């Protein structure tokens, strides 16, 4: 019985030599796992990534 | 019995020399693993990889 | 019985030579766990890595 | 029977010559665990990882 | 019976010339567990980690 | 009987070697064998003598 | 019998050997081998010998 | 007999060698055997010997 | 027999050697073998004998 | 017989040799071998003998 759930992330990752430049937004390049049962809520954001709001 | 579930995610990555150049904006290279349930609303985001509202 | 959690997360990273410049932004390249069983509200954010408001 | 809970989070990074220039912003490159049952609020935010507000 | 907890975080770091440099911002690179049951309130904020508001 | 007499010889000689190498995830798996990745400059006036070897790079022999 | 008068020679010489070498993660995994990487000069003016070996760079030999 | 009468010679010389390494997780793992990773320079006049090996780097013999 | 009436000779030498070796973890692990990382000069006039032996950097003989 | 007159002669010399090395977590691990990971220059007129070894490096050597 499972409701809102991330079981199992398995990530290997081997990278080399990895730049990043960002300038006034938003950049992700790893690992992000969101468990979420239930949101509510007008105009609500939930689970938002690499979001840019203007 | 499962609802809302993300169960097994596995990835084996490699890379070398990765650059990643971002103004303003929203970039991902990586894993991103969201799971959710019930979201209710008007004008509500859910789920939001990669999003630039402008 | 399980709602609302994040089991198991397993990485390995194995990076070399890995530099990150962001100016007056949002940058992650970690490893983010977010676990939420019940948020609500109006213009509410719940969830949110790499999230650039304005 | 688990609600709002991360089990386990496991993370080996051999990194090596890693360095980040920020200005002005938020850069995560680490581990971050965020379990949280119920958060209620107009206007509220709840985990927020890597987020600038202007 | 559990709600509300982080049960495990391991992780093994073996780092090598890392440096950080932030003007006026804020920066994280390390291991970070924040759980909490219920918070509530109007322009609440819970659980931010590199966060940064204008 | 050698005479040099107000001569210049360069003999047996290697003059300049110039190498410029960029690599990234350079990986070598070698069992039982001879591998050469390197620079390798040999010079020599006057090698003599049966079966004899001279200047071997990356060389392998099991003679029976 | 030699004679050199007023002369000049070069034998057996490596002048000049310039090298730059960027790597990021080389990696070497060698059983029961020779893997050679560096660099190497060798001058020999006269080497001289029945079954002699003169410069041998990553070289196995097993001769039964 | 070897008779020089105002010369100049250079026999069995390296001059100029000049090497930069930048590496960043250099690892070798070596079982049983010769891995060679540095800079070598050798120079000799004369080697001489029946059966004999001069300048060898990264040389395994298991000669039965 | 050797006459030298005013003359200048290099026999043997190595004159000049610059190495530059930036690194960031560098490991080594070695079970009964040879590993040479560093930087070796070498210079002999003579090396007579049979069966003999010179110059030898990384060198595993297991001679049976 | 030897004669110089009046001669500038450099037999078996090593003139110069500079090196700068800069590491950060070095880490040897060796077992029952021989890992050489400095500097070493070595100069000799002359080596004579049966069965002899001269400048050797990082040399494991099991005779049987």
């Amino acid at each position: 019985t499972k409701e809102g759930v991330v079981q199992g992330v398995a990530t290997v990752a081997e990278k080399t030599k990895e730049q990043v430049t960002n300038v006034g937004g938003a950049v992700v390049t790893g690992v992000t796992a969101v468990a979420q049962k239930t949101v509510e809520g007008a105009g609500s954001i939930a689970a938002a990534t690499g979001f840019v709001k203007k």
